RNA sequence: GCUUGGCGUUUUAGUACUCUGGAAACAGAAUCUACUAAAACUUAUCUCGUCAACUUGUUGGCGAGAU
DNA sequence: ATTTGAATAGGCAAGCCAAGCGCACCTAATTTCCCG
DNA sequence: CGGGAAATTAGGTGCGCTTGGCTTGCCTATTCAAAT
């Protein structure tokens, strides 16, 4: 559209977020989240097969342009692109980070239970982080090094106060590792100077040399401090050269990892070589959470996809306070890498919005758009083996073996006795050894598993029914399981086997829908039922008319569509999208929804349902429709082909 | 692409182990439980045009439109 | 009027990921020995 | 007698092993409504 617009970006390991803003007003217009599997004329993807990357970081920027050259497409070329990199590189490290940053959250809680016992003041808690800068000093205030009392602190809040080591206005650093307990005279008498600016003049208490001393000795051994703490403490260079406030802005505005300027490379690149009048940003991951902070909107990452969207349309507005205000213009052109504040209140003022946060917050109209699979999936099926067996009914059922009979807390084997006791081979086949095997569950009932009081009381494992007592220990029991219904055969790899060898678990590729005399009916395609050809797979023609006449197919019956993991279906007027198959036999499907997994969906409303949906197809079936989502998740109603496929070249 | 081995799943061969014929050797059944030996484990949807694979009526890529 | 089918909950199992515990190896600080 | 360098001790780091949660495929079982 005409309207012209910023677009923020929150790249991750599984997800790009997009929020789209009015450049004048800062109004939204649009917001949604591209989602996709972790790696384990418009802007081209080949760039980003040039300069080597993880995997996992590779697939997100070949998404992330997609998705950029959809929103392009839609609603024209942006003003300004502003772009967050997720801290983590892969799936691990974010754990790690994840796990470190709930050590270092412990780690915080721990000191405030210690002191809220010693002191007892409630106010302490309040004050979340004045406590932990009495831990790194050493109970000094750094500038007088004076010594602080503990309940001093709780008794006059107002006589001391956190400084920014280095003026927030020059740095923009609003860290921990920016931030100093003093005393509210130094506070003042400092000013916007630096340490060794204040330290060095007439004004301060003690030398700087006395200082650089204290900060080195702190520095090394225990109670220690950060090499960035340590590095602004003795920061030295002229805060007012521009070179220095350049290197403040780099490490705290600019993202400075080999990805992120990899790919603000490439952007950039298109954009100068095509003459489009685009000014591609970034921004530190630590920044955002500081405005969510400051805007008090609290990071719920459990609050399905949509927080990488919420954190884009954040994003976008930092480029509004990075446009509007004349005293960020050098902030602002240092982002853009185009080539060439006096008060803490001053700096407060410029980042105050309480207005357009309300619109980010209380927006609704959020899309999604999940990626979908048609690679037929290298596992087959499951490679564990079973033998098989024709019970009294005559049901072929699978052959099944309890292992770790003799473990403590091992139910499997009791269970089975006391619901299912034709259920045994041994049953059926060695009826003195079933005899003797029931005698020990009756003897031992009251605990887990019979058999390991069996074990702990005589001293001795379950032996064979023999004339002579010499037969052999038992150490698995094979019994009847499922009734088989889909298997593989694999007996011929066994020549003379007397029952049959099976494999189980026909991981599927693909569900096609038909419509039958007003029943709505479908057929299971496995990946076995696909083999590989010289360049393509083929669908097996003989296995799929076979699988129709189980499902009672007519030759007359309209295909409606098929339906692959991650494709959409909207069933009785609900849509979901699609996991698989649940079970062919019984007519199930497994379903997930758009703007949250399920799994969170219920997590956020605190219910104890399992996390899973399952929609039948049936009689009751009243209209099935394939639905799909373009990259940005505008949705659209499709129909299908005539008929199924059978070749499938990719 | 080749070789070896420990743990696990499956089977055969032989022996142990249940049942019947037999004084006993020995044979048959049954195949449960074990020991010894061998083998194996990039793409959203439809429709149309166009091009190519070969399966010759389907598919995949590309362009346009719609959804 | 009774029998068959639908929808949801609850469990089993394979494969795969990730985090915490234990053993062996690597780096820095303090104490002891030798020389100005 | 005091300061600097080397050897020994204590603490921190990296690799390998193990268990619980997550994603998916599917069957058995229970309860209610519709069809022959």
């Amino acid at each position: 559209m005409k309207r012209n617009y910023i677009l923020g970006l929150d790249i991750g390991i599984t997800s790009v977020g997009y929020g789209i803003i009015d450049y004048e007003t800062r109004d939204v217009i649009d917001a949604g989240v591209r989602l996709f599997k972790e790696a384990n004329k418009e802007i081209p993807t080949t760039l980003v097969d040039d300069f080597i990357l993880s995997p996992v970081v590779k697939r997100s920027f070949i998404q992330s342009i997609k998705v950029i050259n959809a929103i392009i497409k839609k609603y024209g070329l942006p003003n300004d692109i502003i772009i967050e990199l997720a801290r983590e590189k892969n799936s691990k490290d974010a754990q790690k980070m994840i796990n470190e940053m709930q050590k270092r959250n412990r780690q915080t809680n721990e000191r405030i239970e210690e002191i809220i016992r010693t002191t007892g003041k409630e106010n302490a808690k309040y004050l979340i982080e004045k406590i932990k800068l009495h831990d790194m000093q050493e109970g000094k205030c750094l500038y007088s090094l004076e010594a602080i009392p503990l309940e001093d602190l709780l008794n006059n809040p107002f006589n001391y106060e956190v400084d920014h080591i280095i003026p927030r206005s020059v740095s923009f650093d609003n860290s921990f590792n920016n931030k100093v307990l003093v005393k509210q005279e130094e506070n003042s008498k400092k000013g916007n100077r630096t340490p060794f600016q204040y330290l060095s003049s007439s004004d301060s208490k003690i030398s700087y040399e006395t200082f650089k001393k204290h900060i080195l000795n702190l520095a090394k051994g225990k109670g220690r401090i950060s090499k960035t703490k340590k590095e602004y403490l003795l920061e030295e260079r002229d805060i007012n050269r521009f070179s220095v406030q350049k290197d403040f802005i780099n490490r705290n505005l600019v993202d400075t990892r080999y990805a992120t300027r990899g790919l603000m490379n490439l952007l950039r690149s298109y954009f100068r070589v095509n003459n489009l009048d685009v000014k591609v940003k970034s921004i530190n991951g630590g920044f955002t959470s500081f405005l969510r902070r400051k805007w008090k909107f609290k990071k719920e990452r459990n609050k399905g996809y949509k927080h990488h969207a919420e954190d884009a349309l954040i994003i976008a507005n930092a480029d509004f306070i990075f446009k509007e205000w004349k005293k960020l213009d050098k902030a602002k052109k240092v982002m853009e890498n185009q080539m060439f504040i006096e008060t803490e209140q001053e700096y407060k003022e410029i980042f105050i919005t309480p207005h357009q946060i309300k619109h980010i917050k209380d927006f609704k109209d959020y899309k999604y758009s999940h990626r979908v699979d048609k690679k037929p999936n290298r596992k087959l099926i499951n490679d564990t083996l079973y033998s098989t067996r024709k019970d009294d009914k005559g049901n072929t059922r699978i052959v099944n073996n309890l292992n770790g009979l003799y473990d403590k807390d091992n139910d499997k084997l009791k269970k089975l006795i006391n619901k299912s006791p034709e259920k045994l081979l041994m049953y059926h086949h060695d009826p003195q050894t079933y005899q003797k095997l029931k005698l020990i569950m009756e003897q031992y009932g009251d605990e887990k598993n019979p058999l390991y009081k069996y074990y702990e009381e005589t001293g001795n494992y379950l032996t064979k029914y023999s004339k002579k007592d010499n037969g052999p220990v038992i150490k698995k029991i094979k019994y009847y399981g499922n009734k088989l219904n889909a298997h593989l055969d694999i007996t011929d790899d066994y020549p003379n086997s007397r029952n049959k060898v099976v494999k189980l678990s026909l991981k599927p590729y693909r569900f096609d829908v038909y419509l039958d005399n007003g029943v709505y009916k479908f057929v299971k395609v496995n990946n076995l039922d696909v083999i590989k050809k010289e360049n393509y797979y083929e669908v097996n023609s003989k296995c799929y008319e076979e699988a129709k006449k189980l499902k009672k197919i007519s030759n007359q019956a309209e295909f409606i569509a098929s339906f692959y993991r991650n494709d959409l279906i909207k069933i009785n007027g609900e849509l979901y999208r699609v996991i698989g198959v649940a079970s062919d036999l019984l007519n199930a499907i497994e379903v997930n929804m758009i703007d949250i997994t399920y799994r969170e969906y219920l997590e956020n409303m605190n219910d104890k349902r399992p996390p899973r949906i399952f929609k039948t197809i049936s009689s009751k079936t009243q209209s099935i429709k394939k639905y799909s989502t373009d990259i940005l998740g505008n949705l659209y109603e499709v129909k299908s082909k005539k008929h199924p496929q059978i070749i499938k070249k990719g």
